[PDB]
């Protein structure tokens, strides 16, 4: 059950720009504005090298030097359509990609001298925001989700293979956030935008955008694209971040995603026209589906930033935008699949990830050994940095077993740090925790570890132990209203449980076992083998729970708890 191995830095931004040449050979192209380039691997994705782009594939003209155009190959034809995330020309290639390309004008005829300036005027530009070109229709129909400033996505399409372009009638939409408690304000609006879309196997296409809500929304469409249904939401958690679907040679679908909560808007973050911060996009996730969008397993987080945990993180190798986010995928072989993803050149990376692993059942962890590869624990400095984006602090830190043993412990605590609050913004991050990713189950056992520190705890010091369908930062005080089960670990007046009313001790200086076992709306709790109470499920999941979330709750600064071990297993 191979983990996850990254392998590459793509040369630009993920989300474009990855192409399969052939059995052996992958690419992924550059926006950069001198002569083209590309990253190539020749033994399928294992190992890679820059290599400069030959003379006849045309320069970038539109586009931005973070990012690559699209490269799609035609089913039918087994050229190459080309085009720019923004602005630029559409170019199809004739002998592959290092063959000769031509521009399409606006009569819809093929152009082959674009470098002449005079002849690029008459060139057709598809407007918008494009996200990838996908060919439909048993590959007689090419569509390009695009989105402008405000109406949402629409698509282009072409049945010419991309000599002649029409707009579709409608396309997909998403309304706006509510600044409602815990909200203190609005969050950015995007109007189902950067959608991603597939064919279903019966004809239907599936479209899925990015929204200002808790998810991201979905549309349908019974005429390849011309006329889509009413948006809804998907069962695809993330805000403000791309969503990327794909099949595998078997018919497996693939959906890659950042499934993550933002922190809740501040007392500044405006009207909804401009985004203050971005606090979710440090991960990134994989799920899959063996019939059709029936069932989906998996939810796994694919990697963490490396970088999330850092003090100078917006601010490292200049300010522009960075994280985990979007993406792009190759299938590799029956098993491996090439993953492009993140922002920045110190995030970006291409990844390799197997099936067996995203249909694993278990999972096991020591906080000590696992913490850097693992956990989420980083809390905020709330003051804006580089572009939209907050410094971190490690908002829980390791000691020593306290047994006398070996191994290093997770101290989980509400610290005193005056960095971390910020009066106007009316946002104080100070209580320290962690959550850590486990494969998707609606039935499960979760077994952890714990300790109360020796030392001064205030009245309501302890943890809120959560289990949720997404990951929520681990300074997130408001995650238990949005847990599938939560309950408190109370540490005064005497330590104790509290499930529902009924109040479960145990004894300080000790290490103890909690077991979660859920199955449907209930979950079992057990301490030390012994069962203690039942939970009521507190909200209702479209696909079930994959993350464990601990947080303290003391509000003056406490020796808090210690936690060492998490295990769980799904489907039983
Ligand atoms: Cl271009
Ligand atoms: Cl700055
Ligand atoms: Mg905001």
């Amino acid at each position: 059950v191979p983990e996850p191995e990254v392998v590459a830095t793509p040369p630009a931004d993920a989300g474009r720009g990855l192409i399969r040449v052939d059995s052996r050979e992958i690419r992924h192209y550059s926006g950069t504005r001198k002569e083209p380039d590309y990253l190539v691997s020749r033994d399928n994705g294992k190992t890679w090298e820059m290599k400069a782009a030959p003379a006849g594939y045309p320069p970038n003209y539109g586009g931005i030097p973070k990012e690559s155009p699209a490269i799609v190959r035609n089913p039918l034809t087994r050229e190459f359509i080309r085009v720019q995330p923004i602005g630029g020309f559409v170019f199809l290639s004739r002998g592959g990609l290092d063959g000769k390309w031509l521009a399409v004008t606006n009569d819809g005829k093929l152009e082959e001298d674009w470098k002449d300036p005079e002849k690029r005027k008459n060139l057709k530009k598809l407007g918008g925001i494009m996200r990838t070109p996908v060919f439909v229709n048993k590959g007689r129909r090419v569509i390009v989700p695009f989105h402008n400033m405000g109406g949402g996505t629409k698509f282009h399409i072409s049945d010419d293979g991309g000599l002649t372009w029409h707009v579709s009638r409608n396309g997909v939409t998403s309304p706006r956030h509510e600044a409602r408690p815990p909200h203190q304000g609005v969050r950015w609006f995007n109007n189902a935008v950067e959608a991603t879309v597939l064919e279903m196997k019966d004809g239907t296409l599936w479209a899925l955008a990015r929204t200002s809500q808790d998810q991201a929304w979905q549309a349908f469409s019974k005429d390849y694209g011309e006329t889509w249904s009413k948006p809804e939401p998907s069962r695809f958690f993330g805000t403000l971040t791309m969503n990327t679907l794909g099949r595998l040679d078997d018919g497996t679908i693939v959906s890659l995603w950042t499934n993550t909560m933002a922190l809740p808007e501040n007392a500044t973050a405006g009207n909804g026209t401009w985004e203050d911060v971005f606090t979710n996009r440090d991960s990134h996730h994989i799920a899959m589906s063996g019939d059709e969008g029936k069932t989906w397993y998996g939810f796994r987080e694919i990697i963490l930033d490396e970088h999330r945990n850092h003090p100078g993180y917006a601010t490292l190798d200049g300010p522009e935008d960075r994280g985990k986010h979007q993406s792009e995928m190759v299938q590799l072989d029956k098993n491996r699949i090439l993953i492009s993803l993140g922002q920045h050149k110190n995030h970006r990376r291409l990844v390799i990830v197997d099936r067996r692993w995203v249909g694993a059942k278990t999972r096991a962890t020591q906080t000590g050994k696992d913490l850097d590869s693992q956990w989420t624990i980083h809390t905020y400095i709330p003051q804006k940095k580089g572009h939209c984006s907050y410094n971190r602090k490690p908002s829980a830190e390791l000691v020593q077993d306290p047994s006398g043993g070996t191994k290093k412990v997770l101290q989980i605590k509400r610290l005193d740090d005056p960095e971390l609050v910020n009066e106007k913004s009316n946002v104080d991050y100070r209580n320290g925790g962690a959550t850590w990713n486990f494969p998707n189950g609606t039935t499960g056992l979760v077994k952890f570890r714990f300790r109360v520190v020796d030392g001064e705890q205030a009245d309501d010091s302890g943890l809120q132990v959560s289990l949720t369908d997404r990951l929520f930062n681990a300074c997130d005080s408001t995650t238990k209203d949005y847990a599938l089960f939560t309950f408190p670990i109370r540490l005064k007046p005497a330590p104790h449980l509290l499930l529902g009313m009924k109040k479960v001790p145990f004894t300080p200086g000790a290490w103890h076992e909690i077991s979660l076992l859920w199955q449907g709306g209930q979950a079992v709790v057990s301490l030390d083998g012994k069962k203690a109470g039942t939970l009521k499920m507190a909200n209702k999941s479209p696909n079930g729970a994959s993350y464990i979330h601990f947080i303290s709750t003391g509000s003056q600064p406490d020796a808090g708890i210690l936690l060492d071990t998490v295990n769980a297993r799904v489907k039983h």
